[PDB]
């Protein structure tokens, strides 16, 4: 359906807003950086779309301790407006702490889905509950798939991602190969794509196993995946940061979605 009127400011072809940093991937993905969106046309888009967005989380052991200040900062801060169903992955159910949701927002709780994902959501998000959110998170980083740069490495060279180096493991990528280090989590797209990437991830996984092989698990093989299967957006480390660790730099403008020490 057509966008209604809307007044905002005219984009000017001859002034860029973000001079300082990459905002196009050389596959013409979008890395999505405060001053490249408007987030009003944004969510009209995915409104007249009625889209839904699940959210996963594991939480196990010590972990589910975490899940009040995520989902309390998810509620103030995470596709506000947009229907989201949040998935909690988690031995102890009984210890899912009970959250005041919005309206079009609602938990399951799944103790330790493929088709159940396909009909419930149109998207899915995947991410690790030792975290907050602190600023906007919304319908700007929805594609087919997507990955976050991690915020230790996105100023470094290839050579220093720490990629899995062995070429006996499924996750190999050689020290000449790679466009950026992706974080194991805050990942997502269509729920097609994260059932195919996950399927793809497991796959490797038994392999490596049968050949008896485990650097960074999940994170090595991700990367992996998305250097053979180009994302359609990169989210900048707006989304994935750690202020202790790696302090507030100019480059970034907010500060969205952080550990939790
Ligand atoms: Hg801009
Ligand atoms: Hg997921
Ligand atoms: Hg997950
Ligand atoms: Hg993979
Ligand atoms: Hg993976």
């Amino acid at each position: 359906v057509s966008l209604p009127r809307m007044v905002y400011p005219q984009p000017k072809v001859l002034t860029p807003c973000r001079k300082d940093v990459l905002v196009v991937t050389p596959w013409l993905a979008p890395i999505v950086w405060e001053g490249t969106f408007n987030i009003d046309i944004l969510n009209e888009q995915f409104r007249l779309q009625n889209t839904t967005i699940g959210l996963t989380v594991f939480a196990i052991k010590k972990y589910v301790a975490f899940l009040k200040l995520f989902l309390e900062t998810a509620e103030k801060h995470f596709m506000v407006g947009h229907r989201v169903h949040y998935y909690v992955f988690t031995d102890q159910p009984a210890a899912v702490p009970r959250v005041t949701l919005g309206t079009g927002r609602q938990l399951s709780v799944l103790e330790v889905c493929e088709r159940r994902f396909l009909s419930e959501v149109d998207y899915l998000v995947c991410v690790d509950v030792d975290m907050e959110f602190r600023d906007h998170v919304g319908v700007e980083i929805l594609t087919p798939l997507f990955g976050t740069l991690h915020p230790s490495f996105y100023g470094s060279s290839r050579e220093a991602f720490t990629y899995e180096r062995r070429p006996q493991s499924q996750a190999y990528i050689p020290k000449d190969e790679g466009d950026f280090y992706y974080m194991g989590a805050f990942f997502g797209g269509s729920v097609q794509e994260v059932q195919r990437l996950t399927r793809a991830c497991h796959q490797a996984m038994m392999v490596d196993q049968a050949n008896g092989i485990e650097v960074w698990h999940d994170a090595s093989h991700l990367n992996k995946y998305l250097l053979r299967h180009k994302p359609t957006k990169v989210l900048s480390p707006e989304y994935l940061w750690d202020q202790q660790l790696l302090g507030w730099p100019a480059v970034l403008r907010k500060l969205r979605f952080t550990a939790v020490p």
